[PDB]
């Protein structure tokens, strides 16, 4: 799932 909330790629 990305975390495009704070910037890391999950």
């Amino acid at each position: 799932y990305y975390d495009p909330e704070t910037g890391t790629w999950y």
